[PDB]
């Protein structure tokens, strides 16, 4: 870098305020003495002055010779250290004739060095520039956590860092700004019950009192999240405006900003590590959630209370701290944050980290169960998918979810901690897995082995055999659909998930019609709980050979050999839903680069 | 890329239907064979049959020899020609055994190939990929004129080629579908009084009739600019559905896209060769009519009609043609468009193309007239900036106008062809340039010439001398005042225009008080009308020396080098404005990479 132009008159003296280490550029008013041919410049010791060719870039010192002079030249004054008393300092400038032994004019500059600056922190990446936003590994800017769709210590620290003599701002003035944009989604409190309200959704504008010495303590709070129509960002300035001229006009001196953008919202994978388990309460079903307890025992801590899939819990996060986040459509609290888009699918969806076409995708990305086009229902997208697609770290991919009478993706699909490959494997449910393991149990002479004979071992409940349901027709070209309409996601999940089907394991899956649409056949067990290395599985009731469900022996195959666990929790035996808190990725969102 | 998956069954055929080009995968639905080693698969001539190792990327022809069973294996069947009718080819995959001289098993698949193509014309700066918009030199997307804020000419054309049989239709389902937030600002007519109103604001699906044979043409309207909460792009899906199942439900078999963007508002420089002069109608003021005719047909064509500064004219551009828009806040209309944004400075403002801090502005930047800090009242921005900022390719600098008492941004700033350096000059006024001028001229003995003296040849209007300004303190000290704040747009500009002191001319400029802020002392020379070559500056009825004003001499002497012609027009002698429309930049908006 910022340059200055201060101009001054041989006729009289000039009076200037220099921003610490801002480059003034002095000029003359008019005319520059009859015969000059030569020129000086000279200041007072905290004053550095250069001369400069108005072409070139670089500078040179000015206070040590006699210059010829040529109107192309550039006098630049910088000061880097503030004043002490207005007019402390002054730069001196002398017109030399070769004839006349005494300077022609002089043109005298009084100067007083005010440092003013404007701050945040931001990051240490790439540390070192322009008051903007830089996204990635070499980045930087301010964040903002927003709490809410003592008060905060969640909270954004602002300063105002104002060195000079006090004398100065009697006549000057210091401006807190922002636009009326920014403003209607943050709000700034200055310290100066004691917290005063400065910068808000009606306030634009503040003059600051300067009540508290060199610096000035201001706190940010970020209101909402970025939508459709907010991109995260928030600007806020400090201007130094100069009203010494009662008849003139006020005129400004110096500007300063400081850039924030709002934390997205960060959806969890269930191959994060959990935290606490959500678990609503059910007077009914007490030996479920005690298998769910001793699950958690096996792996984590799990509180429950009196739906899951009403509501997503995801995380922002800051540099200080990382702040639980629900999205919903009453709650925990402490330590909570809670985010609201008012215009009911809801369930949980999203995947690990992957890469795909080029692209990266650090944390993951969301899978939205989409409505099939020209359907007059709309299940998901209830354009809240603004708000996803608006925190624009997770990009969402489209799937095909009308198939089903409930709905949702987890019916069909799951991610696992896996200890090779890609770190996780993709399961999903796969009538076709069932039916080449009900045929390989025929072929070796098991085809009377009778499904749902654990949950009929003493309440007589409808069991039936291998051999039954392998040669009900109907049944079979049923799931064959099903199993197709699996397949059309599962190729949408390994393009945009850059994924193998190496990566893929199949888990055998039967079904059933409810209203034309997909139901479970037996217990869905794709429909897991994922702890760390430990599985709540649904107990499938499948066929009993030599004392084993062949289906849980089958799972067992499939995962244990990647280091899991695999817990069959009793969730449909008897005749309000389930939810897990996880700790955040290793990786910051700030780092990606979209 | 694009992938799908078909399975077959051993025990009855399968029927599919094959996009032309995509690559069908095939599987068998459960488990092959007793026995099972080798396998061999089979098409009719126009199928092209392939294996993959599931882990690799290559292909390889299948249907000529025997392979070892390996479940990795991949089979892959594309279509490249469109079918006749129903299911006229087929894939056969057979299963073998060393010991048995037969077949164990065979699998077929009917197939049906349809070419579904949903298509618009981008660009060919980087011919030959996905559905998306890309910007740069080696980009494409569809392009939509926005008209308003024989119907259209300036119509954008879509296109949906489908060939195949036609009985495949009567089960299978084309739905032309787009998001909401795309609906609301766009609208699409079937052709399919004659056009059909198929997709708008309510309307978001549209199965197709297909009335018109192979191809089905649509005619695209862009009705909104981008704004705040538009980013200018607009997407349109076809999807083939399968309804054959009627007992199952409806499912998808494959879906194309077309992108379009907004073509943005772009405001054109004064630098640009002109077309046509907009000049409102003054019963009072005939010779300056006279002056502007004469200018005109010095440069090209001029309309005259009964304000100018309460509007702004800019453009938009497809390949196909460019339409001129008038920017607002009753029309000439025929080849014309109109933005208007409700919630007043409304004046011309806009640089020529630039290079400055690495980044390029090859289609220039928007000068937006700021209201200083902490101001009850805006002056420019009343949030339409949002409109500004939005279209993204001319990204505006803000400066300080509030010193005026009238607060244009062309009181004090031009920009005038050069016929080298950076092929323009910025003028800029400068009280200090008329000091220095009035200071020389008095050294030489010419201190009594008269102001005004034209003006005041035949009706006295209170003259002043050379000597009488230089020595009213007062005016040279209000006037050293505006020249600082000219002086701070000054080093803006210089920044975000990337420019040199050698690229900017200051011309004298003297000011007056009008209730505390700036006015013209005598008539603003910089106030420019600026057609090509020609120049139509206010005559300033500055000091007669030797029968010429010498303000006007200046002007000359610094313009006409620069290959320009100073016609000097008696603006203020007579005791509603002016603009003009410019062909548009050589440069096209979609070729920049911001």
């Amino acid at each position: 870098s910022l340059q200055r132009i201060v101009r001054v008159s041989l006729e009289h003296p000039t009076s200037a305020v220099c921003v610490a280490g801002v480059e003034t550029l002095v000029d003359i008013y008019g005319s520059v003495p009859e015969g000059t041919e030569m020129f000086e410049v000279y200041g007072t010791p905290g004053v550095d002055i250069y001369i400069s060719p108005n072409m070139e870039r670089g500078r040179e010192r000015a206070d040590t010779r006699r210059w010829r002079f040529d109107a192309t030249l550039e006098i630049i004054v910088v000061m880097n250290s503030p004043s002490n008393d207005l007019n402390d300092s002054h730069v001196q400038i002398s017109y030399h004739s070769s004839h006349e032994p005494l300077p022609l004019a002089y043109a005298v500059l009084y100067l007083t060095c005010v440092d003013i600056s404007l701050d945040c922190d931001l990051n240490c990446e790439g540390r070192q520039d322009k008051r903007q936003w830089v996204w990635g590994p070499s980045g930087y800017g301010g964040i903002l956590l927003v709490n809410c769709d003592q008060d905060l210590e969640d909270m954004s620290v602002m300063v105002l860092r104002t060195q000079g003599p006090a004398a100065l701002f009697d006549d000057h003035k210091l401006v807190l700004h922002t636009s009326s944009y920014d403003a209607k989604r943050a709000q700034v409190f200055h310290i100066c019950e004691a917290y005063r309200h400065v910068l808000g959704q009606d306030k634009v504008s503040y003059e600051v009192p300067r009540l508290h010495g060199d610096e000035e303590r201001f706190f940010v709070e970020g209101l909402s999240f970025p939508d459709a129509g907010f991109t995260g960002l928030i600007s806020f300035h400090v201007t130094l405006l100069d009203d010494s001229n009662e008849d003139f006009s006020a005129s400004p001196i110096f500007t300063d900003t400081v850039v924030f953008r709002v934390a997205p919202w960060i959806m969890t994978p269930s191959t994060l590590p959990p935290l606490e388990v959500y678990v609503c309460r059910v007077r009914n079903n007490t030996c479920f959630v005690d298998a769910v307890a001793e699950l958690a025992r096996k792996a984590g801590c799990k509180l429950t209370i009196c739906i899951q899939d009403e509501m997503e819990l995801g995380y922002v996060q800051a540099p200080h701290k990382t702040l639980p986040v629900v999205f919903d459509s009453r709650i925990l609290g402490p330590d909570f944050g809670y985010v609201t888009r008012e215009p009911s699918f809801g369930n949980l969806e999203v995947s690990p980290p992957v890469v795909a076409n080029g692209k990266e995708y650090p944390l993951g990305r969301i899978l939205i169960g989409g409505n099939l086009p020209g359907s007059s229902g709309r299940r998901v997208t209830q354009v809240v998918r603004d708000f996803l697609h608006a925190q624009k770290v997770q990009p969402p991919v489209e799937l095909f979810v009308d198939w089903l009478a409930v709905g949702h993706v987890d019916e069909f699909l799951s991610f696992v901690p896996a200890p090779d490959g890609k770190g996780f494997r993709m399961l999903l449910a796969s009538p076709g897995a069932c039916f080449k393991l009900f045929q390989e149990k025929q072929k070796c002479g098991h085809g009377r082995a009778l499904l749902f004979q654990g949950v009929v071992d003493d309440e007589q409940v409808k069991t039936i055999s291998i051999n039954q349901v392998l040669s009900n027709k109907d049944l079979i070209n049923y799931n064959k659909f099903v199993q197709s309409c699996i397949d059309w996601n599962r190729e949408v999940l390994k393009r945009e998930l850059g994924l193998a089907e190496c990566d893929i394991i199949d888990i055998p899956q039967l079904f059933k019609t409810e209203r034309k649409k997909a139901t479970a056949f037996f217990p869905d067990l794709v429909n897991m709980l994922v702890l760390g290395k430990h599985l709540g599985i649904p107990k499938p009731f499948g066929p009993i050979i030599n004392g084993c469900c062949c289906l849980e022996e089958k799972v067992r195959s499939l995962l244990e050999p990647l280091g899991l666990h695999c817990t069959f929790i009793d969730d449909f035996t008897p005749y309000c839903g389930t939810n897990v808190c996880r700790k955040p990725f290793s990786f910051k969102w700030w780092n990606m680069v979209p």
